[PDB]
């Protein structure tokens, strides 16, 4: 287990546009594409991702060289944020995987909502992490991912990802 066999079960793969969970297009491992309602947006921006004209199917590996870039940018956006780096540099390798994991489905900011949750997390107070991370929207809409998650900032193991 790694962050991107974490991503790969929590996002699945499908090598044909679809709505993601929010109703925005889609393809992949969670690539988002757009958040308009225009098939033809999705069907450029995936064009440009990929760089030829693919009538909105692409590859598995193509879908896996978009997954890699987009873990990789995740990080990199974590490292550039001032207000969570101090909480990604002070975490353990498992629990920065839960992290990217967040960051991958909600963005930077989705993830601006979580000062407190942050903070606690920034303190090692891992119980009480997990019951603040629950009070919110990400939970309510996806409360399976969302447990897994939470599980892994709680334990620091991989216990919900085996199976
Ligand atoms: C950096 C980015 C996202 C995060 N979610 C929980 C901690 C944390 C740190």
């Amino acid at each position: 287990m790694n962050i991107f066999e974490m991503l790969r079960i929590d996002e699945g793969l499908r090598l044909k546009i679809y709505k993601n969970t929010e109703g925005y297009y889609t393809i992949g491992i969670g690539h988002l594409l757009t958040k308009s309602p225009s098939l033809n947006a999705a069907k450029s921006e995936l064009d440009k991702a990929i760089g030829r004209n693919c009538n909105g199917v692409i590859t598995k590996d193509e879908a896996e060289k978009l997954f890699n870039q987009d873990v990789d940018a995740a990080v990199r956006g974590i490292l550039r944020n001032a207000k969570l780096k101090p909480v990604y540099d002070s975490l353990d390798a498992v629990r920065r995987a839960a992290a990217i994991n967040m960051v991958f489905q909600m963005g930077e900011t989705g993830v601006a909502g979580f000062t407190n949750s942050l903070r606690m997390l920034q303190q090692k107070r891992w119980d009480e992490a997990a019951v603040n991370l629950a009070k919110s929207r990400w939970y309510n809409q996806t409360p399976n991912r969302a447990k897994r998650v939470i599980t892994t900032f709680r334990t620091g193991t991989w216990d919900a990802y085996n199976n």
